[PDB]
Parts: structure tokens; sequence; C-alpha cells
């Protein structure tokens, strides 16, 4: 019978958080339950973790310890606003609900009807983005670009990109193709960040061919009845 050390089980504890946040698809949790009984006197089950996540991001209000509890190895707690949720295999710098001005998550359990599709150019220039769901800022003196995503419920897919996601929920690196993963928090429904920032460094020649695929959302007023309308088309935005 092999038991985890304090730091070993903590990484797996964070590994479980990352998996539940949906920032990772893999975990190592062999030995985590015994490590919670011994070091926390608790059952480390899925219910426990979703409330740790719920409290840390939305609901908790005092100071928190490294294991995301609010007011033995972890009876000490932090005044600063973040924990480094670091499993060893992956890490994310996550800010507590306490540290922000209000709530910077949005509820995506809500129904909204599908933004109707309407034709548009397959390739969109980075410097003339007409979609409302993201906004680009270019820093030629640092040869960096930042893409602000204003509608995170609308997918942004990365291809051959190597970026840093910045947001008021968590900050983390992404290194693989596909839809940008975001922290998912359950609180009478599923919440994701209300806005996030994709930071792309051109000094790193490894994203020489970084390109973004997204649903370009167009906001309009239909002239006949005077009401606001939303439409979308698939488009690619090339960087570098
Ligand atoms: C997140 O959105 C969901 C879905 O809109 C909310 O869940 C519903 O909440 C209402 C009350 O506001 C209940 O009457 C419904 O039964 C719930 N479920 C469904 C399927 O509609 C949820 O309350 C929202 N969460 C927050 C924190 O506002
Ligand atoms: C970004 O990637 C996601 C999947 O990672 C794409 O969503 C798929 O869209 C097709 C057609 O709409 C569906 O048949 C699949 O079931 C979807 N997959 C998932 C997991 O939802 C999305 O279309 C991609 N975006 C762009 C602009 O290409």
């Amino acid at each position: 019978e092999i038991i985890l050390t304090l730091s070993q089980g903590l990484k797996k504890y964070y590994g479980k958080i990352l998996r539940l946040l949906q920032l990772t698809l893999e975990e190592d949790t062999e030995g985590l339950l015994e490590w919670c009984k011994r070091n926390l006197g608790l059952d480390c089950d899925d219910t426990f973790f979703q409330k740790r996540i719920e409290e840390f991001f939305i609901t908790g209000e005092g100071h928190f310890n490294e294991v995301l509890q609010f007011r033995e190895p972890f009876k000490s707690y932090f005044a600063k606003g973040f924990l480094s949720i670091d499993s060893g295999y992956y890490s994310a710098k996550c800010y507590s609900g306490t540290s922000n001005s209000g709530l910077q998550l949005i509820n995506i359990t809500r129904h909204s009807t599908r933004i109707v599709d309407t034709p548009g150019p397959k390739i969109t220039n980075l410097k003339t983005i007409n979609c409302i769901n993201l906004k680009a800022s270019i820093f030629k003196e640092h040869r960096e670009v930042e893409i602000n995503v204003l509608l995170p419920q609308v997918a942004v897919n990365l291809s051959n990109c190597h970026v840093v996601i910045k947001s008021h929920v968590c900050d983390y690196s992404l290194d693989i193709d596909g839809a940008v993963r975001l922290p998912h928090i359950y609180h009478e429904g599923v919440f994701i960040p209300g806005t996030y920032k994709i930071v792309i460094d051109k000094k790193n020649k490894l994203n020489d061919r970084c390109t973004l695929f997204t649903d370009c959302v167009i906001k309009g007023r239909e002239v006949r009845k005077g009401q606001s309308v939303l439409r979308q088309y698939k488009t690619e935005i090339r960087i570098g």
C-alpha cells in the first residue's frame, strides 16, 4: 500500500479540480481519496469538489486555504486573490470570487435561440474584424497580439497556435489545436468566464502559422420591424 506525500496528493487534488473545470481531459487521482481522509478528514468525492469549485469561484467569502476551503497541513489561508492549481501535468492560475469587483462569469445553461447563419467571407483580416464577439489589439513594439473574446459562448478554435489565456477566472497556457477550453463552474447551472483574452507572442516563431477559426457574429437592426437581430458565419483570422 503506497500513500501519497503531502505535495503528491495536493497535485492530484489540483488535477481533479482541473479535470472538473474542464481545462484537462485527463487526471491522475490514484491515491487521492486516502490522501483526503488522512490530510483532510473528509471524503474527496465529486460532490465535495464541485462545492469547493463553487465556493472558490462564486460563493466563498472569507480567506481560503490551498485546498479551496474557507474559514493539520492546511489550516493556513491566503489574503492574495489566487491559487496556482498545479497538478504537475498542467497548471492554471485561478482567482477567487472574493478578489474581483463583481461576478465575471456568465450562465450558459440558459436557452437562447441559435444565431441564424448568413453568408460572409471565409477569411477575415485581423486588422478589420467586423464580428462583435471578439476584438483585436496589436502591439508591434512587443510583437504581440491580444484577442479579446467578448462572447465566450461562441467558439474560438485555435490551429497551430501557442497562446496564453488571460481572464478574471483563470489564466493558463494552450498548446494544442481546437476549441479554446475555459473553466466551467457549476452553480445551479454551468458558468464560464464572461470575457477572456487570447495573448499571442510573435517573437516565439512557433506560432508562425497560428490562425483562429470562429463564428463571426454580426449585430444589426432589421429595418422592417426595427428590432435587434444577430447573425453569424464561419470565418478564419490569420495571425503572422
Ligand atoms: C442559470 O440558468 C439556469 C437556466 O436558465 C437556471 O436554472 C433555472 O432556474 C429557474 C429559476 O430562475 C428555475 O425555475 C428552473 O427550474 C431552473 N432550470 C431550468 C432548466 O430552467 C439557473 O437558476 C441559473 N443560475 C443562476 C445562478 O442564475
Ligand atoms: C470549432 O470546433 C468545434 C468542435 O471542437 C466545432 O463544433 C462542431 O461543429 C460541427 C458542425 O457544426 C458539429 O457537427 C460537431 O458536432 C461540433 N462539435 C462539437 C464538439 O460541438 C466548431 O464548428 C468549430 N468552429 C469552427 C468555426 O470551425
